């Protein structure tokens, strides 16, 4: 029995560890590992492809979806394996398997700083900050900035500096072009704080450094068809890494 694995490259979640005539062969990361997990224990093997428009999966108008999510809706894989945020809309089309990751968001700054928080960064305006255009970071501060009901003052400063000339001045187009404006800029990056903590950690600079707070109630989760058959037996092996402290240690293996 061989599985159909969309992906969306994030490190140290999903990474392409080897390509081929123009094409990743072997993929590792923590999502990869538990992913390897559920395949050794329930006895399935698979094949992994990067989702095309290399999108997690929103909603359209026409009601269809993209990214990974779309993937699964038109049955072209089985089940999707990356930093998938669990969201009701997308419960509504899919099928998740039990949080398997923490959602946090955390930023990005070059070493020697005064920053402790993004409540902090969004209290000075010297070290000018951002994300990626259109992400998940992005759209909650503009939906929180933009909010007549919100008055936290931090989501209305920040996005204040992050749309900033529309949003062009300070936001990139992709993660690693955000990492490295701060490398070689005067510049914050906003980010999934578990994705900068390993890019902290394994800068050969060390020119990094990174703080961050998690969300509750938030996290990422493996992904299935609407309907699947294997969901549930996912989700219970999902619980049995955590309680053994299997998860714990494939966490370690990723984030020391
Ligand atoms: O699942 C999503 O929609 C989604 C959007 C992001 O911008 C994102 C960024 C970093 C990580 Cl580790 C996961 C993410 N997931
Ligand atoms: O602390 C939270 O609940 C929280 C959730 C987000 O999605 C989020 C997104 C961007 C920023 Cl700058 C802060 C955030 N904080
Ligand atoms: O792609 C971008 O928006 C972008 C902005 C920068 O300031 C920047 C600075 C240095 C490097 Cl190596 C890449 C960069 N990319
Ligand atoms: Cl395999």
């Amino acid at each position: 029995v061989v599985l159909r694995v969309v992906t969306v490259l994030e490190e140290p979640f999903v990474m392409v560890s080897e390509n081929v005539l123009g094409k990743p062969k072997k993929y590792q990361g923590f999502s990869i590992d538990v992913l390897d997990a559920l395949s050794n224990y329930l006895g399935f093997n698979y094949e992994i492809y990067v989702a095309p428009d290399h999108k997690y999966g929103s909603p359209q108008e026409d009601g269809t979806w993209n990214g990974l999510v779309g993937e699964l809706v038109f049955k072209r894989a089985d089940i999707g394996i990356s930093a998938l945020t669990i969201t009701p809309d997308r419960e509504n089309v899919v099928d998740f398997t039990t949080r398997y990751m923490d959602y946090s968001v955390g930023v990005l700054l070059r070493r020697g700083t005064s920053i402790q928080s993004l409540q902090d960064l969004s209290k000075q305006t010297d070290i000018p900050y951002g994300t990626v255009l259109d992400s998940a970071v992005y759209q909650h501060v503009r939906m929180k900035g933009l909010n007549p009901f919100e008055r936290d003052s931090m989501y209305s400063q920040m996005w204040r500096m992050i749309n900033r000339s529309n949003g062009s001045e300070n936001n990139v187009l992709e993660s690693q072009a955000g990492i490295q404006k701060v490398k070689y800029g005067n510049y914050a990056f906003v980010w999934d704080a578990a994705v900068l903590e390993y890019v902290a950690i394994n800068d050969p600079d060390c020119s990094f450094y990174t703080v961050g707070n998690t969300v509750a109630d938030r996290g990422y989760g493996i992904a299935l068809q609407h309907g699947s058959p294997y969901r549930d037996v996912f989700s219970q092996r999902i619980l049995e890494l955590q309680q053994s402290g299997d998860m714990d240690i494939l966490k370690h293996k990723w984030w020391p």
